[PDB]
C-alpha cells in the first residue's frame, strides 16, 4: 500500500513539521551571533563580543533544559498534540519579534518565547512519531531514522537560505524567513495531523489525579519563589550584570544533574551500576560542549579568519547537518555489517570524545603555522566539522541505551555541556586561538584515553 518510505503516511506530516521547526531554529542560530555583533557595532547593544558568545551558549543550554520538562507538561496537563501546536506558535512569535523594527530591546523576549516554545514542541514531536507504531512493530527504528533525516535536512538548508537572505535583504527579513518557516510547519502539522494523527493525543495520556494538583503547585511555587529570591539577593549585593545572570543560569544548569546524582546514591544492587553512568555523563557533557561551540567559536573563526569573500559566512553552519546525513548510512551499515564486533558503549563514548578533541587540535594548526593575523582556507573548518561529527556518530545513537541499562537526561547532557560553553567561549579571541584550541582539544583527548582505561570496569 501507499506508505512514506515504508512507514505509516502520518510520518510525512511529522517529518515536515520538524524539518521546518529545525529550519526556523538553525536558520536563526546561523545569524544570531552576527546580529549581536552588528547591534554592538552600532552602539545599540552594550555588551562585549565575549558576552554575546556567552549568550549564544546559555541560550542553547536553556532550550535543551526546557525540553526536559515539555514531555511532562504534555503527558500530564495539556496533551502531546496541543503541546506541539502551541509550542510552534510560540516559536513563530519568537522569530516575528526579531523581524519587527526593534533592536537589542527585543532580544530577551525572542529568547524566552523560543525557549518555552521549543520545550513544548521538540520532545513531543518525537513522542508523536512513536505513536505511529505499537510496541511490537519493527519499523519503529527505521521510521525514527527517516524522522531524524528530516531534522538534519531542515538544519542543512536553513543557513543557506536564511544566511543568503540576510546578506541580500538584511537581518529583519532573514528573521522573518525563520518565522515563515515555522508557520509552514504549523500549516502542515495542523491540517495534516487532523487527517492521520490519533485523536487520543489531543488530551494528556496521564492526566493529574485530583490529589496530585496541590503538591505539584506547591512544588512549582517553591521553585519560582526560591529562584526569584536569589535574583533579589544578587541585586542587593551588587551581582546584577548580565554576566552575573549568565553565571546564575550556568550554576542552575549544572546543579540539576549533580543534585540528581548526589542523592541518587541512597540498595547496592545498582548503587554502583548508577555510578557506572557518571564517567559516561561527563563524557557526553564534554562532547556536546565541543559540538555546540561550532555555532559560537567556529562561527567566530569563520567570520574573522577564513577567506570567505564569495559566499555568506553563515553557510558554514550547514556542514554540521551535512556530515550527519553523509555519515549515517555508512554507520547503519557498520552497526549491522559488524554484528560480531559491536564494540562496547563506554568505548564508543571514549573514542567519540577523542574525535571531538581532534577537531579542536586540528584548528590549532593553522594559527600555529601561518599566524593569527591573516586568513586561512575554508577547508580547515570542513575538516574540523568532519572530525566532530564522526565523534557524534559514535556517542549519539548509542547514547540513550547506556543510561537505560528518558531522552531528558540526553537533553540534560546537552544543556550542561552548553552551560559549560557559556563560561569557556568568553576565553576565545584572536590571541588565545591556538592555546584555546590546543589545550581544550588535548584535554578532551586524554579524557577519552582515561575512559578507555576505565572502560573495562564500566561494562559490569
Ligand atoms: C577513503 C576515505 C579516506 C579518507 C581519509 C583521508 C582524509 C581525507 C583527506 C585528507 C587530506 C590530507 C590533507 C591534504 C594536505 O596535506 O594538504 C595539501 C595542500 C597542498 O595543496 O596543502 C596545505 O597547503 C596545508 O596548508 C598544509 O597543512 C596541512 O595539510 C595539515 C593537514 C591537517 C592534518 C590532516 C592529516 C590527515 C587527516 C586524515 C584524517 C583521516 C581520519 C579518518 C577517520
Ligand atoms: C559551505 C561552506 C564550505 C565552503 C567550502 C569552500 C571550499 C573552497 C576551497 C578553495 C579555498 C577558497 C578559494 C578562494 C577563491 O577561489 O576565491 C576566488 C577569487 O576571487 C579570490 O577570492
Ligand atoms: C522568564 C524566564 C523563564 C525561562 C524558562 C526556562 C525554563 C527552563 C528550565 C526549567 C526546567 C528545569 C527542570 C529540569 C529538570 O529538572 O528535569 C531534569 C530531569 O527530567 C532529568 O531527566
Ligand atoms: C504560561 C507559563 C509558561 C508555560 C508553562 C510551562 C512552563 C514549564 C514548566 C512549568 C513546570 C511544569 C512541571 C514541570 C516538572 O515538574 O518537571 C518534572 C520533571 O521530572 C519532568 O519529567
Ligand atoms: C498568534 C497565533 C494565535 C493562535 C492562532 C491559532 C489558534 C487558532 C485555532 C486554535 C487551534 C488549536 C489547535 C491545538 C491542537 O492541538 O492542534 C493539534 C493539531 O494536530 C490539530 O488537531
Ligand atoms: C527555574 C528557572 C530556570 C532558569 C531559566 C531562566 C532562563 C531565562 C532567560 C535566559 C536568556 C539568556 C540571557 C538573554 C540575554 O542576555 O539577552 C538579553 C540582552 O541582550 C539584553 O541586553
Ligand atoms: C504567516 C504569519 C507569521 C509569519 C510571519 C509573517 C510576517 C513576516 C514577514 C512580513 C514582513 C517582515 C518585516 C520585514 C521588515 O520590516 O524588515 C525590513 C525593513 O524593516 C528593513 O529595511
Ligand atoms: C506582523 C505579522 C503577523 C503577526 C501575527 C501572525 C499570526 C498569523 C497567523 C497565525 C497562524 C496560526 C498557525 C497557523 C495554522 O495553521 O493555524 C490553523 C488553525 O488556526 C486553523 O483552525
Ligand atoms: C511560571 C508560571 C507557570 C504557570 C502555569 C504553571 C502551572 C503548574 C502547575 C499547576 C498545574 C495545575 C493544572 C491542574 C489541571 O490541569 O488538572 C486538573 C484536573 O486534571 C485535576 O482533576
Ligand atoms: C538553595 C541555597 C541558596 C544559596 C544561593 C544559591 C545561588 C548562589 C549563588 C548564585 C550566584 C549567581 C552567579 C554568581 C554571580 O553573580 O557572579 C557575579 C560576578 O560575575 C560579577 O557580578
Ligand atoms: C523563572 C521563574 C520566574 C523568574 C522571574 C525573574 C526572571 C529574571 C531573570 C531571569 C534570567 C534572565 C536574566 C537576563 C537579564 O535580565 O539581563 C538583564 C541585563 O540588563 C542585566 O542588567
Ligand atoms: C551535596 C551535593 C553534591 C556536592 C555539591 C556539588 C556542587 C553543586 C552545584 C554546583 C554547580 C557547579 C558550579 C557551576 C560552575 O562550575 O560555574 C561556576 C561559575 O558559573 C561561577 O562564576
Ligand atoms: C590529523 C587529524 C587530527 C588533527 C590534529 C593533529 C594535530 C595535533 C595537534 C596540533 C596542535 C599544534 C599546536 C602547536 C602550538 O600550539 O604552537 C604554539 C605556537 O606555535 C602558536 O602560538
Ligand atoms: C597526522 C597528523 C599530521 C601532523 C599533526 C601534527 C601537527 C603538529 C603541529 C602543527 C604544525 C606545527 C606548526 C609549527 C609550530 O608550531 O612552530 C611554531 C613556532 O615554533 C614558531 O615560533
Ligand atoms: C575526516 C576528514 C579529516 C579532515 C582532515 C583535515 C584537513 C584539514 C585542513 C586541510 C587544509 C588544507 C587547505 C589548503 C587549501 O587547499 O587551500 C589553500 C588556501 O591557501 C586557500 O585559501
Ligand atoms: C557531573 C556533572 C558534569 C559537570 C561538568 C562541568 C564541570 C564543572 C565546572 C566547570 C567550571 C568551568 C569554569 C570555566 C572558567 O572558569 O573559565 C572561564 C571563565 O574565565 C569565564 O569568565
Ligand atoms: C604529549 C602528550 C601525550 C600525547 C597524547 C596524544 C594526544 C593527541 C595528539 C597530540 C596533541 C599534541 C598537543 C600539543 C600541545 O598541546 O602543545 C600546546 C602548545 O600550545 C604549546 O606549544
Ligand atoms: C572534569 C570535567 C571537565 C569540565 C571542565 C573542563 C575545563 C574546566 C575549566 C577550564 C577553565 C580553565 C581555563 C584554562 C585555560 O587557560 O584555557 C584558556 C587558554 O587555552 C587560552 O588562553
Ligand atoms: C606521545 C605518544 C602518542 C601516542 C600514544 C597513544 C597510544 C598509547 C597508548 C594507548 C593505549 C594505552 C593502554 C590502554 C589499554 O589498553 O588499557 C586496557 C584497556 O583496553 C582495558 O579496558
Amino acid at each position: 500500500g501507499k506508505t512514506f518510505f515504508g512507514q505509516p503516511l502520518g510520518l510525512s506530516t511529522l517529518f515536515m513539521t520538524e524539518m521546518w521547526e529545525r529550519f526556523s531554529y538553525y536558520g536563526m542560530r546561523a545569524i544570531l551571533l552576527y546580529y549581536m555583533w552588528f547591534l554592538i557595532s552600532t552602539g545599540d547593544l552594550h555588551i562585549t563580543r565575549a558576552t554575546a558568545a556567552s549568550i549564544m551558549a546559555i541560550y542553547a543550554s536553556m532550550v535543551y533544559l526546557s525540553g526536559t520538562i515539555g514531555g511532562f507538561v504534555a503527558d500530564r496537563i495539556i496533551g502531546a498534540r496541543p503541546a506541539v501546536f502551541w509550542g510552534g506558535v510560540l516559536i513563530m512569535l519568537g522569530h516575528i519579534v526579531l523581524a519587527l523594527p526593534f533592536g537589542a530591546s527585543a532580544l530577551f523576549g525572542s529568547i524566552i518565547l523560543i525557549i518555552i516554545g521549543t520545550g513544548f514542541l521538540k520532545p513531543n514531536v518525537s513522542t508523536l512519531v512513536g505513536t505511529l507504531y505499537d510496541e511490537h512493530d519493527r519499523r519503529r527504528d527505521a521510521g525514527f531514522s527517516i524522522f531524524v533525516f528530516g531534522i538534519n535536512l531542515g538544519a542543512f538548508i536553513a543557513p543557506l537560505i536564511v544566511g543568503a537572505a540576510q546578506e541580500a535583504a538584511g537581518y529583519h527579513v532573514a528573521f522573518s524567513l525563520a518565522a515563515i518557516g515555522m508557520f509552514i510547519g504549523l500549516l502542515v502539522y495542523y491540517f495534516g495531523g487532523k487527517k492521520t494523527l490519533d485523536p487520543h493525543y489531543l488530551r494528556p495520556t496521564d492526566p493529574l489525579a485530583p490529589e496530585e494538583v496541590k503538591p505539584l503547585l506547591v512544588k512549582v511555587s517553591l521553585a519560582v519563589a526560591g529562584f526569584i529570591a536569589i535574583i533579589v539577593v544578587m541585586n542587593l549585593v551588587g551581582w546584577n550584570s548580565l554576566p552575573a545572570y549568565i553565571n546564575l543560569l550556568t550554576i542552575v544548569a549544572i546543579a540539576i544533574p549533580v543534585f540528581y546524582f548526589a542523592w541518587m546514591i541512597s540498595t547496592s544492587t545498582e548503587h554502583l551500576r548508577v555510578v557506572s553512568y557518571i564517567p559516561l555523563f561527563i563524557a557526553a557533557v564534554l562532547f556536546w560542549a565541543i559540538e555546540e561551540q561550532g555555532s559560537v567559536v567556529l562561527a567566530t573563526f569563520a567570520a574573522e579568519r577564513v577567506d570567505s569573500s564569495w559566499f555568506p559566512v553563515s553557510w558554514f553552519q550547514s556542514l554540521n547537518p551535512l556530515f550527519i546525513m553523509l555519515y549515517t548510512p555508512f554507520f547503519a551499515w557498520l552497526w549491522t555489517a559488524w554484528k560480531k564486533n559491536q564494540p562496547s558503549s563506554p568505548t564508543k563514548f571514549a573514542v567519540g570524545l577523542m574525535f571531538a578533541g581532534l577537531s579542536f587540535l586540528l584548528m590549532a594548526i593553522p594559527g600555529a603555522l601561518y599566524g593569527t593575523s591573516g586568513k586561512v582556507s575554508p577547508l580547515w573548518l570542513v575538516g574540523s566539522w568532519a572530525l566532530v561529527i564522526l565523534g557524534e556518530m559514535l556517542i549519539s545513537p548509542v547514547g540513550l541505551s547506556v543510561t537505560t541499562k528518558m531522552m531528558s537526561m540526553w537533553f540534560l547532557s546537552s544543556s550542561v555541556g552548553s552551560a559549560l560553553n557559556a563560561q569557556l567561549v568568553t576565553l576565545y579571541n584572536a590571541k588565545s586561538e591556538v592555546a584555546y584550541f590546543s589545550y581544550f582539544g588535548l584535554g578532551s583527548v586524554v579524557l577519552g584515553i582515561v575512559l578507555v582505561f576505565l572502560s573495562k570496569r564500566i561494562q559490569g
